[PDB]
């Protein structure tokens, strides 16, 4: 099956900028998951064919929520992970299918100078522990923007960065404590060691020509899925975002 993840920076604003209807007719994708819609209601036309979709908004206007559009209907969609703390802004949702969940994540930045570093350690760790709890029961598929570049490799300039939100010690032990739990990141798998491999740029004049950027989107499966993966891939050249899509092609 293939999958797509992709932080839209706003479904208006990509929509505005691309067009959305006919990329999603292009790839033709079994699965596509967004991250910060920025909507509620109500506020946008997003009826595809082709496509059973699903919707996480935030409570406050303007700001997070996430979609997941499939082809095929699932057995059930959960939203959020049951804790009001985790459940206001519209981050998570849950696909489950026969044989395997789906599930993508947007996750809280830790802003400006780590100030908000203690929620988002509480955050890892309450997800974690679902995503835990959903791995007991059938393999996980969880793809998103995850606010982290993992390594030095998943980021231009990591020198710059350790004292910044992505990049902090804190962020980058709470992504492996993830993987260390028993899960994959879909890309490493593949290519291990590819530098330069980024889903994230600054809007900033020559920043994204320059490929000065961050890998902070991905596909994360249950290791026993591992040999499932196909191929993982960053689809640098799609524009409309700050961020690119990420895509996996799994069997199951
Ligand atoms: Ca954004
Ligand atoms: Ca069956
Ligand atoms: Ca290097």
């Amino acid at each position: 099956m293939k999958l797509i993840s992709w932080n839209v920076n706003g479904l208006r604003a990509v929509m505005r900028k691309m067009d959305f209807l006919s990329y999603l007719k292009e790839e033709d994708a079994d699965i596509i998951c967004l991250q910060e819609t920025k909507i509620q209601d109500g506020q946008v036309d997003l009826q595809p064919e082709d496509y059973h979709v699903y919707w996480n908004y935030a409570v406050k206007k303007g700001y997070s929520g996430t979609a997941v559009f499939s082809k095929q209907e699932p057995l059930q969609v959960i939203y959020g992970i049951g804790v009001e703390e985790h459940d206001q802004e519209g981050r998570v949702i849950t696909l489950e299918f026969e044989n395997v969940f789906v599930m993508t994540v947007y996750t809280p930045n830790s802003r400006r100078g780590l100030e908000r570093i203690d929620y988002r350690m509480q955050w890892e760790e309450a997800l974690l522990s679902y995503i835990l709890e959903l791995d007991q029961k059938k393999p996980v598929i969880l793809c998103g923007d995850l606010n982290v570049a993992h390594q030095e490799i998943d980021l231009k300039n990591p020198k710059a960065n350790r004292n910044n939100a992505g990049f902090s010690d804190q962020e980058r032990e709470a992504f492996t404590r993830f993987l260390e739990a028993g899960f994959v990141d879909s890309f490493r798998h593949v290519y291990p060691d590819l530098e330069g491999a980024y889903s994230w740029w600054s809007y900033r004049a020559g920043a994204r020509d320059r490929n000065i950027g961050w890998r902070i989107d991905y596909f994360v499966v249950s290791e026993s899925l591992k040999e499932q993966i196909e191929d993982a891939s960053i689809s640098a050249d799609v524009m409309g975002s700050d961020h690119c899509p990420v895509e996996l092609i799994i069997n199951i």
